[PDB]
């Protein structure tokens, strides 16, 4: 079963299903503080994307997961297996973009997308600022495999905007280093090379874009870029948070914002 392969869990009850999709380096446990505020009002489906440390390495196809589309098509299959349609999809960066692509092919499966720290592309061009320069990225990725742990540990405090000794950091590193090393490196290279800009004008489901005010992975202007380039309606809310995973590191601020966007539609 694809649901079993993705450790799908179902909780709550209701006519509307919320689907929670964790981002890079985490698993569905990242949602543990949000779930209590959903369980009374919604059915909730949680899953781990393929290659998370909780998943079977034998199911990781290095060809399919070298681009984001494979994750999009897996998500469709998960939703179909559990008879989910018109869901409220809540995702962190990588996952929210995979759902956006999925929604082009199956808009019937999505009522809206709630996106925490999304970006369609990290690498700068002459006309687009994603935060990272190609030639520096090239140097860093050349020695990624032998340096995965040291580079990840070295950058995580700025990535998360948390101290190395903090509880949020310990939680992130626990799941990050649970991935098998070759799988982690494949997913990392996939993320660093993504360019989903060609898809944006064909996304038409409503998108709720939730960003930290200071996120080393997401220049603040990327949210407005998404609003201007998505094909349907969207709302952009920059939060008084720092870090790329504000749902993990600053839940006291982030959870009420996520809940508002789950509960309140921007279309009729």
């Amino acid at each position: 079963s694809i649901g079993l392969a993705h450790n799908v869990t179902i909780l709550g009850s209701g006519e509307t299903t919320v689907v929670l999709g964790h981002g890079y380096g985490t698993d569905q446990s990242v949602w543990k503080l949000l779930v209590p505020y959903l369980v009374d009002d919604y059915k909730v489906l949680l899953y781990d994307h393929m290659g998370a440390g909780t998943t079977n390495p034998d199911y990781f196809d290095f060809d399919r997961y070298s681009s984001l589309e494979g994750y999009s098509y897996d998500l469709i299959a998960i939703l179909e297996e559990f008879q989910v349609s018109k869901c409220i999809y809540v995702g962190h960066s990588m996952s929210s973009m995979a759902a956006a692509v999925a929604s082009i092919f199956r808009p019937d499966l999505f009522h809206k997308l709630v996106m925490i720290s999304p970006t369609p592309r990290l690498i700068n061009t002459e006309e687009y600022y994603g935060g990272f320069e190609q030639k520096v990225m090239d140097e860093t990725l050349r020695s990624l495999d032998e340096n995965f742990k040291s580079l990840s540990l070295g950058t995580a405090p700025l990535l998360l905007a948390c101290d190395l000794e903090s509880a949020a950091m310990q939680e992130y590193c626990r799941t990050l280093f649970n991935m098998r090393p070759d799988i982690a490196c494949c997913i990392t290279r996939m993320i660093c090379g993504l360019d989903l800009r060609p898809y944006l004008g064909h996304v038409t489901v409503p998108c709720h874009i939730i960003q930290s005010s200071n996120d080393i992975m997401v220049p603040v202007a990327v949210g407005e870029y998404l609003r201007k380039n998505l094909g349907g309606p969207s709302v952009v809310e920059v939060m008084p948070t720092e870090g790329h995973l504000p749902h993990l590191s600053m839940p006291e601020v982030t959870i009420p914002v996520v809940l508002r966007h789950i509960r309140q539609d921007i279309t009729d």
